[PDB]
């Protein structure tokens, strides 16, 4: 803090496009003639911006005395972040969160003679499970020099002020993060190919374009509440459920305008033609195709594991400095439906889904594999199946039931693969699956 | 009787489509720039998706259970039949409906 | 074992138990589906072209 | 040293857990008062902010670590050389009256002389050995965060902020007695006995044991010997005070038993009175047998004072143990060495520091350390300067009048030949007074 | 666990300058582990408990 700018200009930053001084000046007829009668048209034009650096002007009548500063005003703003709705809980102490879901089984039929021998033989439940760990760990450090900062102001209800705006400015800052942490998880999720793609043609081509997409996310949260259910629309290919009110479209400012200017304010009995769930609108996502997501509330899975601030001080340099610390868990589930809406060029087949993908099997014994193709159009494509784990004496069959040799102990990997490629051009999607035995 | 799961990467039910973290590292000022104040996206990124398995300390009979287990969520569905209300009554005794 | 408390333990039973009756709901939504479809596949319905 | 609940829970007069942090002390209106089974409301109550976390913490670890630590480091083995707190005006000198015999009652020579004082006190200065250093460590906060899970949780974290401490400490206590025996046998003050390389062979052994027997049997004679100890004083020990320390490779060599059959203790008291070593690692030391009043310790103080990082989100707690130890030079000592040692240790001026008139005269005498049976000769020199001031071959010094310079009587013997690269000097002080 | 090491010299013309530091790492390491499950059984008869 040391007052030495001699000699600047009120230009510093400013490219002007056409001398609005010269511009009035020279005015003969022109647009620019309401501003002729002003008296003082100059002092205001190299003014009315504003300075972004003053110095010392002497008054008018005793140029002794100096001008001096009348008014001092202070700027406060609070920024949130819209998707803290979706926030869970809090967990304190611990770093994981173990995520248990159970499939439903499969029906038998009655025999009398056949049941009193196999009174009790049992049939193990089908269990599926899904890990999370904390991975955010961040701090946000601000400093103040209370006694250093005194010569800047007069009020103390100005200092004052001036000091709590720099501690909200941390929690400002924060709130903006968690945001753009939040929101991340959206890309990472299509960049990973585990979203359920639907194919749009585009939301701004044309209105017929863009009632199709709304007839389509009509039918798809249709088919999503249903009471039977579908292992259609989440990655872990479980057979779930999900209700109306849950149900949460993620869209974009221009979509929402496009929407309501055309389809909205033409169309009679307008609730037979927009959104049904929960509208959400954001300010656009980072993946190139991604135009609406469609997700229930339980996909989110964040947590918040420490918020805390801490303050020092130091006696030689009379200052404090300020550590804000927040360590958050960040994923989603794969046991909840998300649909994508994708808009430009699709594959095929966007993953392939082992239903057993953990499996632990004796040294000799039989294990059955299904898989399924989330394709995009309504082709049907051939699975082929293979075992590597490195030992002779295990094979699978063609319909994926794969038995396993005593004689190696190893682990073993089940792939199901799809070829969605043309013909000297092979692009395989590849569904992998482990296998433990126990010796 | 030992069972473990070990040399296994959490990608099997991965299809990557443009690898964000390499998207997020070439950017120049594209669509992607908001996430470049996050001081640790990489390790969000890691395990935003989450993981099936990994390899740390765990228990033998179920799959995996990290021994810190910080907290278990068990999630439960009721599926149910739309035709239901075309369902007559019960037929404690006898085999045959006659209808005339 | 596996579990540190008996809530979890018992939410377990119950996910088995409601896995059950959810498989005998899907099952008799299939039937009931079934009948429709054999009823067609019999030449039994009264059709009309669209 | 594996130090559990137990130790802290008979050393502070407390039962399994405590408010004794909260009560003592705002705090008290954070956590609740209950030594029940519940662990969670207690820990929300301490972690609710930095504030009650930090004085919490701070509280805890010092008072009880310096608690625990001072009452669990008095009860270590080598606990009778320690003393407490150093006692106020100790003058660090030591002082001693040497024993005689008796006068004779005879009332004609006692009506000449009534007043006459006996005897100087001999007096000396204490072996001091200054030693201070702190030790220190770390604990983060995600190891007292999942510390209030159980009421065991957090009685292992306090096990564990202690025991790494505790250990470290009388691990050190034992490398500073060996360099103090060390540091004393370098100065020489001990009185040698040569032995052969006990481990060399298995005569060797009992040769050695048949010393050490001797020596133990001659150091306890109820009459007195004077021919031990830094300076001829004539002192007599006890058996039971006695104390031995011994290389470790050479303990193991040697029985249980046995060993303690030279001395009147069978074994269960016996083990208690050696000290085993990793080496002496001075020449040829093997084992050092001194009275139990030879050494002694007085803490000066133990502290412990910690800071927080709130940067690193943790907290650091330095113990700082700060003690004197000091060697007394009128106790029994015996170094035992094995090596080519010198035929001479050291020759001993028995009068010490004296004070003369300007016209007096004083007898000294000279005690050599002989490791050797034979017979080596002593000359006496003034030294000082002046006229008339002389010594006799006998030791008796007589001053001429008119001298103020402090002289010091020397005594000298050689155990050379023709080159004589080596001399054993004894030096005393004498100073003159003007009458 | 923890190691045992020598103490640090008193010198404050050294300690002014870091008072923050740590120690060290505490070597941890996982337990070498061994579960065992079985069982024996027996049977009783009536006649010996008539």
């Amino acid at each position: 803090m040391r007052i030495t700018f001699n000699d600047v200009k009120t230009s510093l930053g400013i490219t002007e496009s056409y001398d609005i001084v010269n511009a009035i000046r020279n005015s003969q007829g022109d647009n620019f003639k309401s501003y002729v009668p002003l008296a003082t048209a100059n002092n205001v034009a190299e003014v009315g911006a504003g300075i972004l650096i003053n110095q010392t002007v002497q008054n008018d009548f005793i140029t002794s005395l100096v001008d001096r500063i009348g008014l001092v005003v202070i700027r406060q703003v609070s920024l949130n972040n819209p998707l803290k709705k979706f926030k869970k809980g809090q967990i304190p102490l611990g770093r994981t969160i173990e995520e248990i879901y159970t499939d439903i089984t499969k029906e038998k039929q009655y025999d009398a003679e056949e049941a009193e021998q196999k009174v009790f033989e049992r049939e193990m439940p089908n269990v599926k499970t899904l890990f999370h760990e904390r991975n955010r760990q961040g701090f946000y450090h601000q400093t103040i020099q209370d006694d250093s900062l005194k010569t800047a102001f007069v009020s103390w209800g100005n200092f004052e002020s001036f000091v709590s705006s720099i501690i909200n400015a941390i929690y400002n800052s924060a709130e903006v993060d968690e945001y753009e942490y939040m929101k991340l998880l959206v890309d990472n999720y299509y960049s990973k190919g585990l979203f359920t793609t639907v194919k749009i043609d585009e939301p701004t081509s044309s209105t017929g374009a863009l009632t199709e997409f709304v007839k389509k996310m009509r039918a798809t949260a249709r088919k999503l509440t249903l009471p039977q259910g579908s292992r259609d629309w989440n990655s872990m290919a479980v057979r779930t459920r999900s209700y109306m009110e849950d149900l949460h479209l993620i869209i974009d400012a221009d979509l929402e305008a496009e929407l309501d200017v055309d389809v909205l304010a033409k169309a009679f009995n307008m609730n037979r033609t927009d959104f049904l769930g929960n509208v959400t609108v954001i300010d656009g996502f980072a993946s190139t195709g991604l135009e609406a997501v469609l997700v229930d509330k339980d996909w989110f899975m964040v947590y918040d594991n420490l918020h805390k601030m801490e303050t020092v001080r130091n006696p030689r340099g009379l200052y404090w400095n300020y550590y804000y610390h927040v360590w958050q868990t960040l994923s989603v589930s794969r046991f909840a439906n998300a649909v994508a809406f994708v808009s430009g060029d699709v594959p095929a087949v966007t993953q392939v889904i082992v239903s057993p993908n953990i499996a632990a099997v004796k040294q000799g014994g039989q294990q059955q594999f299904t898989a399924y193709v989330r394709a995009t159009n309504a082709k049907d494509h051939k699975v082929v199946w293979s075992v590597e784990g490195g030992s002779t004496g295990t094979a699978i069959t063609g319909d994926g039931l794969l038995s396993v040799s005593g004689n190696e102990d190893n682990q073993l990997t089940v792939k199901a693969t799809v070829d969605i490629g043309t013909e000297d051009k092979p692009k395989l999607v590849v569904g992998e699956a482990v296998v433990s035995i126990r010796p």
